């Protein structure tokens, strides 16, 4: 009797899901229960935990497309079905996001691109370039889940490595570029924010960046709109900026992430879920999400309203979009997250840049059990 949704969504956005819902459940008689995962410590792939043993929700929303594809693999997801989704109302990047194997599993709600986010009050306007980044990093301050590949990977990106090459839009999963001399730069640039520009220690995190940020004592750090609610509450004053250029001179290459939702295979009611994920994923939703988080839509009619066009959040995205890659979401690219752990013995000097981005690629290309 009752539609489960699992959010990965949390905090004003989850609030939002959570009107929607009520407001479809009013109409449809359906009972409606939103429950959220954000916190769950099995992370994204828990879906895939649950929908294993059959114990899966009826309809995932806030999933980053990057899962998705071990998901669609495995035949956790219902296809969408034809019509639901107007390709033409979305980037191309953002669809083909969505697509497994050609086939389209889950439908696009926001886009994200990592970028700055920096005070005011101690950087008043944001750093272009190196030079300008490293004077502001000096004076106020800087820190970041420096371990992440999801955010790392904008300086590996910029040296020119890449996770699986991408050809004619197919990715070739034996074609890796993290162990490249590029990326080996660009992992010798990570070491140096904290062995030559002392602006971390190897234990600084996510965690701790995000802390130091909201108690004022960071000028910068790297995040995203899911942090938007906790900034504005700490009253900081904040700004968003792209990432500045390299020390090469080289735009940085953010991943682009799309927040999907999806309906599950085993669900009994088709029907009924995906007409909950259109409530939940259409442009008056996405417009709901914009105003309390700052998350940019996915569909392109939203992105070009005033509310979104007018916005800081918005400007740093299109100034990074061109450089953004998007984030594979075959399986394999969880062989990589897993392994991205090497990173960490890189930053602390346990191991050298090369050495560690051999290993690195040698540990990703053990693949995973399936
Ligand atoms: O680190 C490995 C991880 O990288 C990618 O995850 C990123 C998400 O795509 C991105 O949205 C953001 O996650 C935030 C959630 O969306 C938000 O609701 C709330 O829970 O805070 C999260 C930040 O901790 O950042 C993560 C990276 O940390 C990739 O999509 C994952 O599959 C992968 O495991």
């Amino acid at each position: 009797q009752t539609i489960t949704v699992w959010s990965w969504q949390t905090g004003p956005e989850l609030q939002d899901v959570k009107q929607i819902a009520a407001q479809w459940a009013k109409a449809h008689g359906d009972k409606v229960i939103v429950v959220d995962q954000s916190s769950n410590p099995k992370g994204f792939q828990f879906y895939a935990t649950a929908a294993r043993t059959g114990k899966g929700p009826d309809v995932v929303f806030g999933m980053p497309h990057d899962n998705n594809g071990v998901f669609a693999e495995e035949g956790l997801m219902a296809p969408v079905p034809s019509g639901v989704l107007n390709t033409g109302l979305y980037a191309p990047n953002t669809i083909d996001a969505i697509k497994v194997n050609g086939t389209m599993y889950s439908v696009p709600v926001s886009v994200q691109v990592a970028a700055i986010y920096y005070n005011k009050k101690l950087v008043p306007q944001p750093p272009q370039t190196w030079a300008e980044f490293v004077k502001d990093a000096n004076a106020h301050g800087f820190m970041y889940d420096q371990a992440n590949l999801y955010f790392d990977y904008a300086i590996i990106g910029g040296y020119g490595g890449y996770v699986f090459k991408d050809n004619n839009g197919t990715l070739d999963p034996n074609n890796i570029g993290l162990d490249t001399p590029g990326a080996v730069q660009a992992y010798t640039l990570m070491r140096d924010m904290v062995s030559k520009y002392h602006w971390m220690t190897p234990s600084t995190n996510g965690s701790i960046a995000k802390a130091e940020f909201l108690a004022g004592k960071i000028g910068m750090y790297v995040s995203g709109p899911w942090d938007t609610a906790d900034i504005e509450k700490a009253k900081i004053d904040f700004g968003v900026t792209p990432w500045p250029t390299l020390p090469n001179g080289k735009h940085a290459t953010p991943f682009l992430g799309v927040i999907t939702a999806f309906v599950n295979k085993e669900s009994k009611t088709q029907a009924a879920d995906w007409s909950l994920v259109q409530a939940l994923t259409s442009a008056q939703a996405q417009q709901m999400y914009f105003r309390d988080s700052q998350q940019i839509p996915a569909l392109l009619s939203v992105q070009r309203s005033s509310a979104v066009q007018s916005s800081p959040t918005f400007k740093a995205f299109v100034e990074q979009l061109r450089y953004a890659v998007p984030m594979p979401n075959i399986p394999q690219m969880q062989a990589v997250w897993q392994a991205m752990s090497i990173l960490q013995n890189i930053i602390a000097g346990k191991v050298s840049p090369e050495q560690g981005a051999k290993d690195f690629v040698q540990n990703i290309q053990k693949g995973i059990m399936a």
